[PDB]
């Protein structure tokens, strides 16, 4: 492919960090898809990439599910089976889900950076990007307090250019009107093009999500054919599963 060659060389030459993550073909293509072939911006990337993982490591360090299996079977995560009209994953978010006392903002963050390194391993997500739909209904303060300047920061840096995994779309459902001061403290640090794409519905969503999502969303949400349970369950069980590869990625 255009530049896997000569993104490997800049990697090799600049140091990166040895392992994990070999520098395969595979692993290479993900930046290199996520920026069109664009050899700087996918080394810009890939640079990125390994720069959030070292300056978070409360998130980076451990993939291992353990730390938060419980948030899993509490119901706060699941990917749709199918994918939307473009080809993007779909993944789905529950703020109800997320107990502030049992679970930190860290722990809640290491929850998508589990499913972004395994949905990234499909080429077509690696091609069409990702969607994620985040359900805000039983916000709290609690939940706000988590999120500080520094989260924030995190939070805009893997939406922008910090993961190899373009966000299409970002579709906020139920945002109660406390939640704008914790959205205002997030927008300063995202690009023009991701404030583009994130989507607020509000309370009447309905209509709205079907319009992007059509046939495909859980009962919950308007779909006819399966339950967020349901989801939930299976997405949980695959991330148990994959808990070793998870294990080979982590340090
Ligand atoms: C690669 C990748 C990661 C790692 C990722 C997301 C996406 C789309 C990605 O492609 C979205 C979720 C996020 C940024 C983690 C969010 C963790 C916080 C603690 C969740 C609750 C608070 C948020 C204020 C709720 C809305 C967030 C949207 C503005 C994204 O992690």
């Amino acid at each position: 492919q255009p530049g896997l060659a000569a993104l490997r060389r800049r990697a090799r030459e600049a140091g990166v960090p040895l392992a994990p993550l070999p520098l395969t073909d595979s692993f290479l293509l993900r930046f290199l898809r996520a920026r069109d072939f664009d050899l700087d911006l996918a080394w810009r990337l890939l640079k990125n990439y390994y720069k959030w993982r070292a300056e978070c490591p409360e998130i980076s360090a451990d993939l291992h599910p353990r730390s938060i299996i419980g948030l899993l079977k509490a119901g706060y995560h699941g990917v749709l089976r199918s994918r939307d009209p473009t080809g993007s994953k779909v993944l789905i978010y529950r703020i109800a889900h997320w107990d502030p006392k049992v679970f930190t903002a860290y722990d809640v963050f290491r929850v998508s950076l589990i499913t972004s390194e395994l949905i990234v391993q499909e080429v077509e997500t690696q091609r069409n990007g990702i969607k994620a739909i985040f359900d805000l209904e039983g916000w709290q303060f609690s939940h706000a307090f988590q999120i500080t300047p520094s989260v924030a920061k995190k939070i805009a840096a893997v939406l922008t250019d910090s993961f190899p995994l373009k966000v299409r779309g970002i579709h906020l459902i139920n945002e109660p009107v406390i939640f704008h001061a914790v959205f205002s403290m997030i927008k300063p640090f995202l690009t023009e093009k991701i404030k583009e794409r994130i989507h607020m519905h509000g309370n009447n969503y309905k209509q709205s999500l079907l319009q992007h999502f059509p046939d495909i969303l859980p009962l919950e949400y308007g779909g006819e054919e399966f339950s967020m349970e349901d989801i939930c369950q299976e997405w949980t069980n695959f991330i148990m599963k994959s808990e070793d590869y998870l294990s080979s990625i982590s340090e």
